[PDB]
RNA sequence: GCGUUAAGUUGCAGGGUAUAGACCCGAAACCCGGUGAUCUAGCCAUGGGCAGGUUGAAGGUUGGGUAACACUAACUGGAGGA
C-alpha cells in the first residue's frame, strides 16, 4: 500500500542513512506506516476478512521486532515507540 | 217461488241500534315540534397541583485493554405508564 516515495521518506528519517533498509527502526516504522493507512481501508471495508490476515501479519511482525529491540538496546526502542506513537 | 184479500204519516215521550271518547277511572307504548352536556361521557383551548424519602438506565470522564475496535473498573450522571 505504501508507495515508493513514502517508503524511502520512512528509510532515510529512521535509518542510518539511505540504504539502511535492515535496521529494526525502519521496519518498525515501515509496517506502523502501512497499518495506520491500512486503518481507512478496514473502516470501509469490515468484510475484508483475507486482506485483514495481512494487516494482522504486520502486527504480529511489529511486536516481534519491537520485543527484539527492547531486549537488545532498551534505549534505541524507548525513542523508537515514541517517536511513532505506540504504547508499548 | 215471491206477491195480490191486513193504513199510512208527522210530532211528542220512551226502549234498542248506528256514528261519534259514547258508563267512569287506568297502561306499557307510537308519532310530531321544542328544551337540555351547570350532572355525566369524549374532545378542544387556556391556567393550576403533585409533602417527604428511595432506586440508580443511557450518556460522560479517567484508568486498564485492543493494530484499531470490542471489552472492563472507578467516578460521574439522574432514566422510569420505577
Ligand atoms: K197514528
Ligand atoms: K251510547
Ligand atoms: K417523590
Ligand atoms: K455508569
Ligand atoms: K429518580
Ligand atoms: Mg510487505
Ligand atoms: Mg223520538
Ligand atoms: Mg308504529
Ligand atoms: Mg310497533
Ligand atoms: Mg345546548
Ligand atoms: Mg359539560
Ligand atoms: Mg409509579
Amino acid at each position: 500500500s505504501l508507495s515508493t516515495e513514502a517508503t524511502a521518506k520512512i528509510v532515510s528519517e529512521f535509518g542510518r542513512d539511505a540504504n539502511d533498509t535492515g535496521s529494526t527502526e525502519v521496519q518498525v516504522a515501515l509496517l506502523t506506516a502501512q497499518i495506520n493507512h491500512l486503518q481507512g481501508h478496514f473502516a470501509e471495508h469490515k468484510k475484508d476478512h483475507h486482506s485483514r490476515r495481512g494487516l494482522l501479519r504486520m502486527v504480529s511482525q511489529r511486536r516481534k521486532l519491537l520485543d527484539y529491540l527492547k531486549r537488545k538496546d532498551v534505549a534505541r526502542y524507548t525513542q523508537l515507540i515514541e517517536r511513532l506513537g505506540l504504547r508499548r
